[PDB]
Order: C-alpha cells, then sequence, then structure tokens
C-alpha cells in the first residue's frame, strides 16, 4: 500500500518513483502541487517522517522567497499553514508505505521503507548507480 507525493518535473521525484516501481508495486501518485494533503494529514506526515517542519520547506520557490521564510521568525504551525496555502513549499517526494513515511531526498532513502527488494539493478536517470544486480547498495 504505497503513496508518493510526486513532482514529475523533479529528478529526485522521478528517481524515487522508478525505485518504488522496481520493487514491484505501482504506488498511488498524488500530484501534491494540485492536490496537497489536508492540515491533519500534513501534521501526521511530518510526525511520521521524523524531520522538523522547517526541514520539509522547499527553498528557491516563490512563496519561500517572497514570504521571507529564510528568516527565523515563524512558528512550526505558521510554516505548516504556509505549506497548506502554498503547496509548492512542500519538498518532494514524500513516500508512505506500510513500513513508514520519508522525505526521499536523496531518492535512495526510499529503499529504507520499501518492503520488497529491488528486482534487479537500479541506476538513476543521470547514470548514478544505486543498487547492483546482486542487490548491494553502491
Ligand atoms: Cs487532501
Ligand atoms: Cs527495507
Ligand atoms: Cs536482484
Ligand atoms: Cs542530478
Amino acid at each position: 500500500n504505497i503513496t508518493i507525493y510526486h513532482n514529475p518535473a523533479c529528478g529526485t521525484s522521478r528517481n524515487t518513483l522508478e525505485m518504488i516501481r522496481n520493487s514491484g508495486t505501482e504506488p498511488t501518485i498524488i500530484l501534491y502541487l494540485e492536490n496537497p494533503p489536508s492540515r491533519d494529514e500534513l501534521v501526521k506526515l511530518i510526525a511520521d517522517m521524523g524531520i522538523s517542519v522547517r526541514a520539509l520547506l522547499a527553498k528557491n520557490v516563490e512563496p519561500y522567497e517572497q514570504l521571507g521564510l529564510a528568516e527565523d521568525k515563524f512558528t512550526d504551525d505558521q510554516l505548516i499553514d504556509f505549506m497548506l496555502q502554498h503547496p509548492i513549499l512542500i519538498n518532494r517526494p514524500i513516500v508512505v508505505t506500510p513500513l513508514g513515511t520519508r522525505l526521499c531526498r536523496p531518492s535512495e532513502v526510499v529503499l529504507d521503507i520499501l518492503q520488497d527488494a529491488q528486482k534487479g539493478a537500479f541506476t538513476k536517470e543521470d547514470g548514478e548507480k544505486v543498487v547492483d544486480e546482486a542487490g548491494k547498495r553502491l
């Protein structure tokens, strides 16, 4: 039972999706920019990811820049509500499986929560080797 909050225009997100698929399951794909999680869902996701709210914030996007989010003047809940109101602020990809939830940055973090091993070697789209045919992480 796998869900990925995906951005098809992001290489990290594409590589993570192809590793989910190479473990033998097709995930539910949520295009978070157009359908972001709700507030309770977002809070849960963050809790399950084990990271700070601030660590999920994408920098180098318009709302982060124009809202001055780089400055330490925001509570966690203010940052969560900015994420709900401006979903491009949610970094990507977020993957949820029966084993847990992770911000998969870098993409191979997803190997921690995939239940089934990669079915064969996996090489990222830019040629970076991740797992060899034997299944060893490179
Ligand atoms: Cs939602
Ligand atoms: Cs695993
Ligand atoms: Cs293998
Ligand atoms: Cs890259």
